[PDB]
């Protein structure tokens, strides 16, 4: 994340690293069982992480539990990013509490101007590299879909949303990927991809979560 800052010791409790070794992609826990991430963070081997802050110090909050199976979503496309979304069932349901905490799905899509708050662990430099070991957050509104389609011509499809500021400064960047954008309470996006960090006109794009709630719901009551 680039000009956030640092959230607090789980203060977004429902905020997951998905390490195979190391971290390497964030992802939200929606109930003990599951959680949700990119697709193009897919790896055989995740261990999830939950209840981290320091992800390089053991704080005493956190529960490590292995995935026993993941589901990228049967429509993605790699080269386009397009049904950039992925379900990871956890060998052992996690223990829930203050610290740990799921986030709701939404019930509506929601609409250009609602600020929402991004987090991980990613990358911190727009120019650089920097990676930071505590959580970072970051407000940012949603932003229209005409700005979005004019920064990415032909890249933008109906399962994406552009979210930032397009004079630059604040953004998501690598290592926050697959995890979340939460505005009014509800999962609304997925950290998938931009171009650079921060870059002026070059907004952040996240996969639009409203559209396959239907496709979570029953996948995760199949399995
Ligand atoms: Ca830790
Ligand atoms: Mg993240």
């Amino acid at each position: 994340i680039v000009g956030g800052y640092t959230c607090g010791a789980n203060t977004v409790p429902y905020q997951v690293s998905l390490n195979s070794g190391y971290h390497f992609c964030g992802g939200s826990l929606i109930n003990s069982q599951w959680v949700v991430s990119a697709a193009h963070c897919y790896k055989s081997g995740i261990q999830v992480r939950l209840g981290e802050d320091n992800i390089n110090v053991v704080e005493g909050n956190e529960q490590f539990i292995s995935a026993s199976k993941s589901i990228v979503h049967p429509s993605y496309n790699s080269n386009t990013l397009n049904n950039d979304i992925m379900l990871i069932k956890l060998k052992s349901a996690a223990s829930l509490n203050s610290r740990v905490a799921s986030i709701s799905l939404p019930t509506s899509c929601a609409s250009a101007g609602t600020q929402c708050l991004i987090s991980g662990w990613g990358n911190t430099k727009s120019s650089g590299t920097s990676y930071p070991d505590v959580l970072k957050c970051l407000k940012a509104p949603i932003l229209s879909d005409s700005s979005c389609k004019s920064a990415y011509p032909g890249q933008i499809t109906s399962n994406m949303f552009c979210a930032g500021y397009l004079e630059g400064g604040k953004d998501s960047c690598q290592g926050d990927s697959g995890g979340p954008v939460v505005c009014s309470g509800k999962l609304q996006g997925i950290v998938s991809w931009g171009s650079g960090c921060a870059q002026k006109n070059k907004p952040g794009v996240y996969t639009k979560v409203c559209n396959y709630v239907s496709w979570i719901k029953q996948t995760i009551a199949s399995n």
